[PDB]
């Protein structure tokens, strides 16, 4: 995938990227500068439908990209790979939701919130909307915003989807105030009363059918990817993206400074369980998508490994930065410098639900022993 | 050690350390008011001789004082061992040189920096120092440094001592500027051709071969004790004490949120094992160390290995236990301002001090296991 | 506690137990002389009643002993610890039971089998008890056994005890043939139709309703002391002594190798194997100073005549189970350390291994059934496990 | 795929008789005839073995693959199918004439070897006297030729390091094999006195690592181009990685059966659960590195392209920490299993002895690659050969 142009030109937007990273954290938000820059390279097009200008590409293409991203800013990394998956998202929704985001200008961007901290009562024509959705990451370069929550119909939670609502129909309150990812600004999305009609909204369970409305228009096989796989790996990307940045930095530092055989041992350590990890979670993805390809239905097997190797590849990550930062030591401490910011910032990653190692373990696990599975995230 | 009059008013001022954590952060330094109340507590006296008003107490009570202090604030806690383990150190120099120090006033207190970053060439009288000694904890509460380095003669090191040296002969750069620790103001003294009279300077090794001049006059118990325990000690007391405060910060939140999870369950058990077992040894050795010498007996160097082995593994448990509470507690726990993710900068931040360094400790132990000689004085 | 005599004689016999260790595997089964010679030390009767010519112990004492011998033959520490503490158990049966069991003769031995592998059902006078308990340790070596399981009334279960049976009415088969723990003997004791009587069958709820009939003239502060911590502790404790012993063999061996070693051999300046003995050491250390310290501490509270509070029982199973898991731990790093000399068959490193890893699958030693209770407690949670 | 190759289709079939028969491999403390024989039948032995010797000349994803997979049922007859294997790839770098010597009347003859320095050779004219007690000769009592690693001694010093190739006739194989895993693999002694061995049968790892043993004349397959350091490390490493899929496999056949059969422990147990997550993903991560590394060296060979000095340090890193995750995931499976894997006989308690002894070989001592892996992080100056 190096050489495809996106990467390429991303490749040429790096060592901006670097350069600014004290200060989008101390902004805490990405430059406008860097996500036009972004745009420019054709990034956020990667998962975009063709119908729209998109790539509608590869996955790995899309998490390469995020991986090589994180590697220079971790909060950079963070937003590209979440905003960035939303165009993958919206392709699912209804052919008119899509016009109504991109029938004017294709480079219009979304953010989200996906847990329930909202919900939209059954109207006349859609759902009447009401929520305060935290942790939107990178939601004020954003013009619209898929937010997760159950539809009530009769007093009672019906199905649970994603309801698309314009920028004009909600407030962002900045309250974005973190140990790290600080640049994310992920900030709250507040909808009060807020119409959002049917064809503005998407079950996941209609996805997880294979049928989502978006399908009949947008056939490319990547828009049959599990949402299981395609969403905590846009989480963990940007940390293994992270962990390659952090050994960077490190060994370059160290290097020039350079009998500790024990520094050694850890930079062994990290660069191979990064290695691993990436290994794992490109992987899993490339073989889903080689499947899709082939015509096939992803295994749910599949599915459960891919998960199982995910949070894992997050836990490695966390591991690697972790030893890294603890060799550097005394050095290491200083305000502004790459290593213990993306030790924090990899930390702040690893609370998203989609990391949580243990969800996905046990699940696997009772895959392994043929009993049943009830939770969706997979 | 919970009932002496120290603990019990440390235990009246920690509501006010932990509501004042934050703004310690951002002063990037202690506040006064904290350091006047530690001081009105008697806890800077715990380690001071009997002869300036102090307790020379049994060394566990002070550690537990720091680890108590420490579970309120780590920048606090970090500092207080320092500084007070300073007043232990200057029982070791001449009776003229505490005399400098406290003959008008006996609460002042000493920062330090025992890396050698000067060094002091031998003139008549004394020597000629010059250096800039980064990392002095709570130095802009002292008024007098005591400045590790070689003393130079004829182009060679012959010698690595203890400069004491008042204020009025150094300055302080501002250039505390870290993740962690933050409060703690750990800047750099700087020293700029500047005499120091012989009485001012004490040589390490004797301390080690317990020929301190201090000796003489300071006859309890405390002040016989090694340096390569008393010092690491002082560096791993209050990152044990931040393990306790992220506990209880941890398991109080957490136990509102749950009142099915087995998970968060484990962790905090392994937690609360692990910082105890790291409690249990770094006091243990120490209190072992301690009744050899109530009883006039010698400290074996076995003793004083296992002590270094276990002290720098108590850092490593107290941060693996941090690390672990933190993780657990997840997305709630990444806010600015709140406790537990400041122990844990904190913690990781205490963790770069070159006493904690574990592989020193562990080769140094091991070395002794197999019978070979040990050179490193750090013991 | 080392100047205790039954310490001092202990010291005295290690070597015979070294010496004796590849012969007590290859024969699965404790020597009768090595059980002889531990009988001659005092050992058996440290928490044994005074009334029965028993010590009565601080129960460090007895840990602490259990750790000495473990240190030498890991078998023999095992069955030692768990044969020893029956001796306890039986302190809290009637007084009628004891003096079945010991009026004769204060040195007979009792094993055991506490998990449910048979029951009893109500009849006129006791019980009739049906089982196959298996894992008995040492049982050739006892002339009664402690057998657990529920009393079957109206074909329900009602109440958990253990059944005290002598060996004229039960069989053992032996089925012993595992990959550590070999010299335990660990056979299964078979009951077929047998009347167990009245008063040789005692509850564990009596127990710990401190309402046990031996309470009433074994006053003893030991005997008030928690089941929950000493079962479990007398399961951790011959493990953490396992690794006292790989440890000392371990740095013995190391010792003569670095020291004989030449100028730049890897031997001679190895400071990843300097490391290893660094925290497998300090690791031990901190599972000893956790396992006696809440023994100590919950029997200082009694000798005070204090109830032992919830929160340091909850405290015991947490470092308990822990410890067996920092002991195995520091084991398998020493091990490791060793490399390709530890392979040997016969040596001692490989025998301490296989046979922590053995003692580990005791029920006792499952660790997230004790840490996942220390949490409930910590969250302030109705525990219902009974192992505590 | 590697799946469909004959060899392995063949091993295939045999894998349930090497599952019966591990416990009475243990106890025979060599491998049975009839395995030895099976194995050859399925053309494993001539996977690395050159083409004009009847051999593939394979693909060396391909042999490790099928490392993996009789190590799976057997951790010792694993053990010595990789070593043995190997034996024949090592052989291609001989000359002709020492080929010609092991293979000329029979292509299937074996060789063992002891690489670690037991020995010595003197120079005299003609080739060199020998002498030494080459210990771990796994599977020598099934092979008729050892070749045997040591320095040349010249004028009273060590000039070379090199392999001796030495017939059985030559040599006594003392049986000593008494260890407490890897029972089954025979890892007898080597005994050699006074014994001549001609020039055309020593081999310098020097002139391998420089691309110019003799034997790449006429065997210029580009498997016999990959590097020492990653060929044979991997050898030691696959058979472990093997036997914590066997292990792995094992266990959750046991648990899977028993939490089925459940009733309202292991009715719901999640413990066990994460085990078994974090034990397959330790695992395949171990493969995906350990065969990738292998698979890039040959692709770029495949190509007429250099190895980079940066892939050989990256195997060597990701090789002994492969044996680390496989015998870390065991581990965890013997342990989660608790009482009933104790038991003499039963494959678990197998896999885990068996990893716990493969580990001490020489090319699994992990900080040995990670610190020379980090001197080269740093580019500094590396003198380790392994590599």
């Amino acid at each position: 995938h190096d050489s495809h142009e996106v990467m390429q030109r991303l490749d040429a937007l790096l060592p901006t990227l670097r350069e600014r990273a004290q200060e989008t954290e101390d902004l805490r938000r990405i430059p406008d500068d860097s996500m036009k820059a972004l745009q420019e390279t054709g990034f956020f097009r990667l998962l975009q439908p063709e119908q729209w200008g998109g790539y509608q590409a590869d996955p790995v293409l899309f998490y390469s990209a995020v991986r090589k991203i994180a590697s220079a800013c971790g909060s950079t990394g963070w937003v590209s790979s979440i905003i960035g998956v939303h165009n993958w998202h919206l392709a699912l929704f209804s052919q008119q939701a899509q016009e109504d985001v991109w029938g004017n200008d294709t480079d219009v961007r979304i953010s989200s919130s996906y847990a329930p901290m909202g919900a939209g009562q059954v109207v006349d024509g859609g759902y009447t909307v009401n929520g305060a959705w935290a942790w939107s990451s990178g939601c004020d370069h954003a013009s619209w915003a898929v937010l997760g929550g159950p539809v009530i119909k009769d007093g009672r939670p019906v199905d649970f989807v994603s309801f698309l609502i314009p920028r004009e129909d909600y407030r962002i309150d900045d309250v974005w105030n973190v140990v790290g990812l600080r640049g994310t600004g992920s900030n709250t999305v507040v909808v009060e009363d807020v119409f959002v009609p049917t064809h503005r909204v998407l079950s996941f369970k209609a996805m997880s059918n294979l049928t989502a409305p978006g399908l009949e228009r947008n056939t490319a096989p990547v828009y049959k990817m599990p949402w299981g796989t395609i969403h905590p790996t846009t989480i963990s990307a940007p940390i293994v993206g992270m962990a390659y940045g952090a050994y960077d930095a490190h060994v370059e530092h160290q290097g020039k400074r350079v009998d500790d055989p024990f520094a050694k041992v850890r930079i062994a350590e990290a660069s191979s369980d990064i290695d691993a990890a990436w290994r794992q979670l490109s992987g899993n993805v490339a073989d889903e998508y080689a499947l899709l390809v082939a015509g096939e239905e992803v295994p749910f097997e599949l599915r459960l490994r891919a998960r199982r190797d995910q949070v894992r590849a997050t836990g490695r990550a966390i591991s690697s930065i972790d030893k890294l930062f603890e060799s550097s030591g005394a050095t290491a401490l200083a305000n502004g410098t790459p290593l213990q910011r993306f030790w924090r910032d990899a930390h702040a990653g690893r609370v998203h639900a989609a990391n949580d190692p243990e969800r996905a373990y046990v699940m696997y696990g009772t895959g392994e022993f043929g009993l049943p599975i009830t939770d969706t995230m997979v």
